[PDB]
């Protein structure tokens, strides 16, 4: 067809970061615009075939740090998985690069939050862009774990 399709809940981050949901083969034309070198995959399924072909056809590594996709009131982001992924963000080799998750509005939105932290940004603007793509199902645990996020070890 004669349109590009960004994937669920798509935006540009910063210079070379991007967050959405899970890509489908509806949006493979439009990422493909965004020359990505990576994606930062914050789910523990396997990644389907499509998406796997797609991945290797176009040259894009995969980082997969697999969070569980727990429902509030028992969420529990592991901190590990957040760091290693931020160590794949700060490194500019890996730009330009996709983060997703399944809807790109919690995990996503954490490791996001997780970023502006390190940026020196107030908790009220993080909180206020998690909550722009959280919309109706923004989480108290999802905030709650970028409140508690020690920065000390990067900055
Ligand atoms: O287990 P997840 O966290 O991978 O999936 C949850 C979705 O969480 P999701 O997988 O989207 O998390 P992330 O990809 O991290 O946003 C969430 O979707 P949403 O809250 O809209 O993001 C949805 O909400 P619904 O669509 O309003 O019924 C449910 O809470 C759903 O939990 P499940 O129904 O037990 O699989």
């Amino acid at each position: 067809e004669l349109h590009l399709i960004p994937p669920l809940n798509f935006s540009m981050v910063d210079n070379g970061i991007f967050r959405s949901g899970f890509p489908d083969s509806a949006n493979f034309s439009f990422l493909q615009t965004l020359g990505l070198r990576s994606i930062i995959y914050l789910c523990p399924e396997p990644y389907p075939e499509s998406n796997l072909q797609f991945l290797k056809s176009n040259g894009i590594r995969l980082f997969q740090f697999g969070i569980e996709g727990n429902k509030e009131p028992f969420v529990n982001i592991p901190d590990h998985k957040i760091r290693m992924a931020l160590k794949v963000l700060l490194d500019e080799k890996n730009h330009p690069v996709l983060i997703h998750s399944k809807r790109g509005k919690h995990r996503t939105g954490c490791l996001v939050g997780c970023l502006r932290k390190l940026q020196k940004w107030c908790l009220t603007s993080i909180f206020d862009e998690y909550q722009r793509f959280a919309a109706a199902k923004a989480r108290v645990s999802d905030q709650r774990f970028m409140e508690i996020f020690d920065v000390s070890s990067f900055s």
